[PDB]
């Protein structure tokens, strides 16, 4: 345990790290542990995709779905999700293959025009902009608030939820903050799902600006490591039922569940939320591509057919989330320097290594070879007070390529660890 | 012929064009003719794109189409517009199924950001923002001007583009002017195509805002009603050696081409428009479709695909064409109330009537359950100054609807004039 290490028994440990670490490097490795992505073995699962929807192009209404119109998407489709997510097919539409698009054209509609019970487009607010962001978060929304120059504050992530003590405090008494960025399933990356009573105080609290809005980035509603799917808290009837209906954006999106970047995106919200954004996206696209809606409606056939699919996932993600936790474990538990999540769903890991040494740790890696995802990243503005946190994503490489970037990582988070104790 | 006529006759003929009326009454129809997408027999001639790609998911380079990455589009398919439009492939990227969406984003970043070398984003401007819009127009175009708050001025269609010498004394003195909309091939709807000359004169004008950008909406590039395509005028090429690199804005899109909202869209510019565009465009997506752009790549081959391709449509739709051409000849030559396009390329055709009858003609047409396009419909904020524009909208209806629905809207058509004429 590195609180109790002796001077001598730090300088040793340090150069046996160094030997650890020379070791490593002359493996000449190529590992990379950066990106979330499906590995080719998940998205085989979804090759029928690859020659549907064949002749019969006709949605269950008789959509002639090669030509133009339709703003909401397959109604079929859109049923499946709706039970998947708990939210009425009228209050919920089908997009392209992306969900963060949607996220981002609300916003810049926000910006540009307002909400749909703004006092104003934010763009006019001569104060400026707020969001809040729980942390760690998803470097991707915080892009987004970052371009649009919408100024981030970082709130602690709880078990259950961010803090919400904090967050109804700090909107009780400033107009300026606008919204807020949420994965409330398995989040990316601390992996904690926000309970009922989390969700419950964020739709009722008493916001000072009249058109706040949660940004409800349900990305892994379905994802689960287990054999169990969660339960959808429903946020906007609570929301509706709290006076605040039009406060929830809800995304949700297939890239994970068929093909990263092939998929079909989904928004929720109150009617009066669905007929805003369909009045401003109706500028921007005569509508969504139908054809691929319907190749994923015939894939997935109903949504027992989305469970099974996820289980299927499930079997092959599961024991790569249980090596990496093994790894760090055998390597990292006994030093006492770091502490990772064990999550339940979702596509992350977050590991806290010796604070002060997360971007040390990150670049030890980088010259043996093992790329590991940025310092920061998971922060606003990439802004880690720690300098602790380092995100890894265990779903794309092979199980014996995940077992060597863990356990090199591990190596260079010890030694990161034993430098800074000796100054 | 109206114009000089003899006035019990001309009550005699407002007679007989009040029994032709109530003819068409009785009929009981129901027909349109607003629509301008492909008919479903155009559609079939892409339904092995519903089967496609099959098995083989990865392009000629190797890329795992059903993953993550690569916001520039699948080179191979760039390739075959590469050649179809004259743009060098790094010069061009791909998108997903709107390029009326590409058009939207790039007036929002323009807004937001300001363009690759604006003084200042185009919100920060306290005189406003002005675009020239060459009428009659495209409505789609005018809808994301006006949305964002831009003022719009019509320009005079001529022969061979619109009114340079107009253009040229606006932009000279007006800083505010930032934009152009065009339709540079079978303008929608006036059919024109501007001359090479007219292309040399725009980019090479002075400009008053030193970010003034053409949108050079390339829809019918490839799209003509003949055997023959048309020249495409290296519009960037000849900016560039105007010293305005920047200027154009090229969009394409395979819309009528293969699927009506499940095709693939494009953007050419500068290398520094491309770099622009994406850096703003990575933020709201990972990147677009390429599971849609390989099953492209694949059905079209090569450009000589697209261009047989495109011939098998030119079958379907000339005898449509044609069709229009020789009602309104028949029906309304010898009145000389009426002169109409006869395009070589495009989806319509533009009927001018009596001035001062057009929105007449067009609620009678609906009283008889003939559908036809409002008047002003192709003019920014719906103002058609001579009440006299009527697009006709051929490609959907089978040809005995379009007999019909055509002879119906000239007895409108020649029922509104005598009523003018008598008042
Ligand atoms: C909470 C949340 N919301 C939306 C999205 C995007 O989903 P859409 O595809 O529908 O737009 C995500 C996805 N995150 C992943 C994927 C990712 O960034 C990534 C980026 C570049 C290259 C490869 C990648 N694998 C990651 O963080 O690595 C997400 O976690
Ligand atoms: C001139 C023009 N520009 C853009 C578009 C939009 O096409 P897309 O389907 O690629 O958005 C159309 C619709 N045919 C059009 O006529
Ligand atoms: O939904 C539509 O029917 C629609 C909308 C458009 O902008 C069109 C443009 C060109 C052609 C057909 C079009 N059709």
């Amino acid at each position: 345990s590195f609180d109790s290490l002796s001077p001598q028994e730090l300088a040793a440990l340090h150069a046996r790290h160094q030997q650890d670490y020379a070791a490593l490097q002359g493996m000449k490795l190529a590992l990379d542990l950066t990106r979330g992505k499906p590995s080719a073995e998940q998205l085989d699962l979804s090759n029928q995709l690859l020659s549907l929807p064949g002749d019969d192009y006709r949605d269950p209404e008789g959509t002639d779905t090669r030509n133009y119109g339709g703003q909401h998407g397959l109604p079929g489709l859109r049923a499946i999700f709706a039970e998947l997510l708990g939210i009425a097919v009228p209050n919920l539409i089908a997009g392209n293959n992306s969900s963060l698009e949607l996220m981002h054209d609300i916003v810049a509609f926000s910006m540009l025009y307002g909400g749909v019970d703004s006092p104003r487009p934010w763009i006019q607010e001569q104060d400026g902009i707020k969001f809040l962001c729980p942390v760690p978060g998803y470097d991707r929304h915080f892009a987004i608030t970052e371009t649009m120059g919408i100024e981030m504050i970082p709130i602690p992530m709880l078990q259950d939820g961010p803090d919400v003590d904090l967050i109804e405090e700090l909107v009780a008494v400033d107009p300026a903050i606008k919204g807020m960025w949420t994965v409330p399933v398995f989040g990316n990356p601390s992996g904690v799902t926000y309970s009922w009573e989390t969700v419950r105080r964020l739709v009722q609290m008493r916001t000072a600006a009249p058109d706040f809005r949660l940004f409800w980035d349900n990305a892994y509603a379905v994802h689960t490591l287990t054999l169990d799917f969660p339960r959808q808290v429903d946020v906007l009837g609570l929301a509706a039922k709290a006076g605040n209906p039009n406060r929830p954006y809800v995304f949700a999106s297939t890239s994970k569940i068929t093909f990263a970047g092939g998929g079909v995106s989904f928004f929720g919200g109150s009617l009066g939320n669905i007929a805003w954004y369909l009045q401003y996206a109706g500028k921007k696209s005569i509508g969504p591509d139908k054809v691929n809606q319907l190749r994923h409606l015939r894939f997935f056939g109903d949504a027992d057919g989305v469970r099974l699919h996820m289980l299927r996932h499930q079997q092959i993600l599961a024991p790569k989330f249980a090596l990496v936790a093994e790894v760090l474990d055998q390597r990292l538990s006994e030093s006492k320097i770091a502490s990772w999540t064990e999550p339940k769903g979702g596509y992350f890991i977050s590991l806290d290594v010796l604070p002060g040494t997360a971007r040390r740790t990150v670049a030890l890696a980088k010259d043996v070879g093992i790329a590991v995802t940025e310092a920061g990243a998971s922060f606003p503005y990439r802004k880690d007070p720690d300098d602790k946190n380092i995100r890894i994503a265990p779903s794309f490489p092979s199980v014996p390529d995940l077992r060597n970037a863990v356990d090199g990582l591990a190596t260079c988070a010890l030694l990161a660890a034993t430098e800074t104790l000796l100054n």
